[PDB]
């Protein structure tokens, strides 16, 4: 399917085009939102500032997908493909993203995503870039973060339990209020996180000591 | 026994004096090393600038005496009074002051030098040891209640069992410390350099949660 017809289905109120093939596709300023994309292929898609706003994106495929600038709001992508995808300045606010593959993916720079209030578990999140993203409020439970970029995200009240964080860069991350409990952290991010309230086990807490260099 | 009989004793090579009673009096750059002053009343003493380098002055009163730039290296003070001392600039480098009262004490506020000093079971309460050095110092179950501890450097030193209860610890260096079982505000972990210091598991959690964290 091309560009003209799915525009045209949908402006005349068609919402179910799952299992469709858009991949290339040019959808940049498309507006389709309430639209059933479940199972849909959009490798390399240029979605770029489109809005998808509760779209059922679940299972689709979205690797290497421009969607920089888009809006994904209450989006359903649970065990979407983002390999790669491209989506700095994104908002995703609360998308279910759970199990989804964003290994790869870019979330922002020197531009932030917002993510906040999302559902990422078990996610992965993998070598993701998230600098300066919103994550407060998201649910990372189970969430593979290895080496991901953090710098300067923002993780407020967001829950970590169970997550890994082994070689993700943290340096300005805001976890103050987040759930670290059983999180799989480097020494490093004790040195440089702020950690107000955040909570830890036992194990956590010696941790962190020893991260500043206490001997026991 | 006044000044000029002492100093002519001493000059004899007379060492014995103790119990003897030389409150009040000016002794200043007097020279009186390896003297036996033990049970000696000191009270109110100028000593300002004396080498007493090993004497023993076990138990002898030293109170609001003035020892200011003194040498006391490896003297023996075991229990001595020394509640009110100016000791500003004195060096006790490896002396045994343990069990010894120093409440009160000015130690540098130029800093005293305690390095390798034996301070066990020493009351310093209330002391003023900003700048001191007690690097290397044992402090084992001393009382440092409402010390200040401002800039005081206490690498390597033994606070087992001490009580830091309302010490001020600005600028403290505790590196290599062994703090175990110490009493110590959460302030502390915030901040004295705590690098290769020794604690407890109890500790630990105390200094995460001096920083912040939730269990």
């Amino acid at each position: 399917m091309n560009v003209g017809e799915i525009l045209r289905h949908y402006a005349a109120g068609k919402r179910n085009f799952q299992h469709i093939n858009l991949q290339e596709i040019e959808l940049t300023n498309a507006s389709l939102t309430g639209a059933d994309l479940s199972y849909a292929n959009l490798h390399h898609a240029n979605l770029s500032r489109a809005n998808l706003r509760s779209a059922d994106l679940r299972n689709a495929n979205l690797s290497h997908a421009n969607l920089e600038g888009a809006n994904l709001e209450e989006a359903n992508l649970e065990a979407a493909n983002l390999r790669g995808a491209r989506l700095a300045g994104a908002n995703l606010s609360g998308a279910d993203l759970q199990e989804a593959n964003l290994t790869q993916a870019n979330l922002g720079g020197p531009p932030g995503a917002d993510l906040s209030d999302a559902n990422l578990e078990q996610a992965d999140l993998a070598g993701a870039n998230l600098a300066g993203a919103v994550l407060d409020g998201a649910n990372l439970h189970g969430a593979n973060l290895n080496n991901a970029n953090l710098d300067n995200a923002m993780l407020t009240r967001a829950n970590l339990e169970q997550a890994d964080l082994s070689g993700a860069r943290t340096t300005g991350a805001r976890l103050d209020d987040a759930d670290l409990r059983g999180a799989t952290v480097d020494p490093v991010l004790w040195r440089t996180a702020s950690l107000v309230g955040a909570r830890v086990d036992v194990d956590q807490a010696v941790a962190f000591a020893a991260a500043h260099g206490l001997c026991l």
